């Protein structure tokens, strides 16, 4: 219904210094996650570079066996997220190259064997629980697999980055058309 569903197109926003943005890539030479400015440019859902599918979401107990059909999506699952222009996948990177030195990056890589490529969905506050059906709009968090950090947010040198941080932010997830 009006809840997260596999194979939307969806974009992820939150703010960082108060500017709205959203989770953007590029994709062919550039692997690289960065942010673009949304802050009252268009509707909620965004421009192009912005938008991933949900390809694919797991249960916890899923997820093991699976190492080693529109299902909503439900708190604590693990989904997949692919780029649409580039056709890879929204993973954590073995590289860190911002300011905290304990982050590490987010990119894009081209196939999704390995944990890297699986973030679980947790809620942002009380008004919802591990198990419930993740409502559109809803505020979330989300955890890498790979390196039991946070998608994370944060300006450094007066631009806004992004990268798998101990340190929490909040995602915003609303689906396009």
């Amino acid at each position: 219904v009006s809840f997260l569903r596999t194979e939307d197109m969806v974009c992820l926003s939150c703010t960082a210094t108060g500017e709205r943005v959203c989770l953007a890539a590029e994709g062919f030479g550039n692997r690289h996650c960065f942010l673009e400015n949304i802050q009252d440019k268009n509707i909620p859902p965004d421009l192009s570079q912005c938008v991933f599918v949900i390809e694919q979401a797991l249960s916890v107990r899923a997820l093991q066996e699976l190492v080693t059909g529109h299902r909503t999506l439900l708190y604590g699952n693990a989904i997949l997220l692919r780029h649409l222009n580039s056709d890879m996948y929204l993973a954590c990177l073995s590289t860190s190259s911002s300011q905290d030195k304990l982050a590490f990056d987010v990119g894009l890589q081209e196939h999704s064997q390995g944990e890297a490529c699986w973030w679980t969905l947790h809620p942002a506050s009380k008004q919802r629980s591990e198990g419930e059906k993740v409502r559109v709009g809803d505020d979330l968090i989300l955890v890498s697999v790979a390196t039991e950090r946070y998608l994370h947010t944060t300006k450094e040198n007066e631009v806004s980055i992004v990268n798998a941080s101990f340190h929490v932010t909040h995602w915003s997830v609303q689906p396009y058309g």
